[PDB]
């Protein structure tokens, strides 16, 4: 069948499935209702960063259609919702002054989940730094943030968590360090060869910290200020795509359990067990920030939660571990990632190039966090695909190969359960074809395709699909 004989009964009592969207991809209205821009803004509007030149300014207009969106996911039969709130929607200046028809926004947004019967799950962060706080504090290069963060975290606590139960601080530190410090793709747009400065060798490494300590200074203040009157959660999202030894050698089993210690083990050692990973320490050595024994306590166990991004699988390929002058994040691993073993592909490509369509690289991840940290609670938080542009409406809506991709990663995700993995729930990146970064609009990840010249909303066959298979 093309359930593949996957239904709810096929999953645990109770788990939740879910789509996800992010505010700057699909909220719109994005210098209009008060809001002060991100780094995400200044970034897009600058010619040549984004393809075609393109922005959020406008998005999918969820700001003015969100019961529209909410309507359909309903009608979908999913039981959540992964969202994100702007900082600087709330907060224009990230400190400061509260733009009170912000907060009359995810009001409205929450409100109307609640009364639809959908669970929002709520993001405080992903990826959308308020512009003045790149400029006045540098950003996630400054130990402050966990302070500004803190006093964000608390305003929404305050506000919305009375109804909300279910936050996230963070979105995928690792490509905001990858991404925003070691290559320098993405804003700040720093590196060691960048104009805007920076160092791809000493910055990753700042900046991941940085993120773990405001995490836990958030969930500290979640705890001792709010937990006990609203009886919420808070979590993190993490991406992890699966890596696997070439061959069984000894130096690629090696490499491939070093690749997962510096993707995932970055932040999962410090989250589960208050340290940074042996062979980071070892590696990175004077590079890498140094818990107090204190900030460990504090971050260790900090998670009621793990979400995990999980799109991916690559084969990786090990060498001699040798002495070398540091130049990267990237770099320090040393290891090689190699797509294809035995002359054959390891999965086709997605339209992303970094796609590559692997189910068993679901369970790959599932498994290996249950084994290697104690079988903490997951939630699949992200998980999809994406068409290339300038397909039909029609082309967009018969989308095969994403029915095909959920119904191989759902397959090999209830095998992970099956055997014994505390997953609770799983989120479909995205509800909406959106604006995808770098890559603007020229890709679609969406179960419901988006006319971007109309904004006007259809649901793709994997819309159905969902529908089918979630059926109450
Ligand atoms: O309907 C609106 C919209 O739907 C879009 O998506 C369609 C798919 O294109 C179409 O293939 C899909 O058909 C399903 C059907 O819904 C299922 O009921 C059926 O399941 C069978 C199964 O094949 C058996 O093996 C199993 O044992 O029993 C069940 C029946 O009890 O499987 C087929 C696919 O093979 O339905 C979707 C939703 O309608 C369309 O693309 C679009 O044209 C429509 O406008
Ligand atoms: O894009 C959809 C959606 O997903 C979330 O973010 C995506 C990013 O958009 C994308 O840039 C990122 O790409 C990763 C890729 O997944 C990794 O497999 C790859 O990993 C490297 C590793 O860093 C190297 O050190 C090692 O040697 O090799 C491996 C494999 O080549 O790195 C690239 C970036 O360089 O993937 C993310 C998901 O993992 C966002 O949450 C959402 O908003 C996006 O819309
Ligand atoms: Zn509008």
């Amino acid at each position: 069948n093309w359930l593949g004989g996957l239904s709810r009964a096929a999953f645990p009592k109770r788990f939740v499935f879910g789509t996800v969207t992010s505010a700057y991809q699909v909220e719109g209205m994005a210098a209009s209702g008060g809001r002060g821009p991100s780094i995400w803004d200044a970034f897009a509007h600058t010619p040549g960063n984004v393809a075609g030149n393109q922005n959020g300014d406008v998005a999918t207009d969820q700001y003015h259609r969100y019961k529209e969106d909410v309507n359909l996911m309903k009608s979908l039969n999913f039981d959540a919702y992964r969202f994100s709130i702007s900082w600087s929607r709330i907060f224009p200046d990230g400190e400061g002054r509260v733009n009170q028809e912000g907060v009359a926004y995810y009001n409205n947004l929450i409100n109307y989940l609640l009364q639809k019967g959908i669970t929002p799950y709520v993001n405080l962060y992903h990826y959308d730094l308020p512009l003045a706080l790149e400029k006045k504090y540098g950003g996630w290069l400054n130990a402050k943030m966990a302070d500004l963060f803190t006093e964000y975290a608390d305003f929404c606590f305050k506000t919305f968590g009375n109804r909300v139960k279910h936050w996230f601080t963070f979105n995928q530190p690792r490509i905001v360090a990858l991404l925003g410090y070691d290559a320098g793709t993405n804003p700040p747009k720093r590196c060691t060869k960048c104009a805007a400065g920076g160092n791809s060798a000493t910055e990753p490494y700042i900046v991941a910290h940085n993120f773990l300590l405001s995490h836990a200074a958030a969930v500290a203040r979640y705890r001792t200020k709010y937990q006990a009157a609203q009886q919420g959660k808070v979590g993190i999202v993490l991406d992890f795509n699966w890596y696997e030894a070439l061959s069984n050698s000894t130096e690629d089993q090696a490499a491939a359990q070093r690749a997962r210690d510096f993707h995932i083990g970055w932040y999962l050692d410090p989250l589960i067990n208050g340290h940074y990973p042996q062979i980071m320490q070892d590696l990175v050595k004077d590079r890498l920030p140094k818990f107090t024994p204190e900030q460990a306590r504090l971050v260790k166990g900090s998670a009621d939660y793990i979400g995990i991004n999980q799109y991916t699988a690559s084969y990786m390929k090990g060498q001699q571990l040798m002495q070398q002058t540091p130049t990267s994040y990237s770099a320090d691993w040393q290891v090689t990632a190699v797509f294809a073993k035995n002359g054959k592909p390891i999965g086709p490509q997605a339209n992303s190039n970094w796609l590559y369509i692997v189910p068993w690289g679901m369970y790959g991840c599932v498994n290996y966090i249950k084994q290697k940290y104690g079988n903490p609670t997951v939630v699949i938080t992200e998980n999809g695909m994406d068409q290339p542009a300038n397909l039909s409406r029609d082309q967009y809506l018969r989308d095969t190969t994403r029915v095909h991709f959920y119904r191989s990663y759902l397959t090999q995700l209830k095998k992970a359960i099956d055997e014994g993995a505390n997953v609770a729930g799983y989120f479909a990146w995205s509800l909406l074809d959106n604006f995808e970064w770098l890559s603007g609009y020229t890709s679609k990840f969406g179960i419901v395709y988006v006319d971007f010249n109309t904004l006007e909303r259809h649901p793709k066959a994997s819309a159905y699909w969902f529908r089918d298979m979630l059926k109450h």
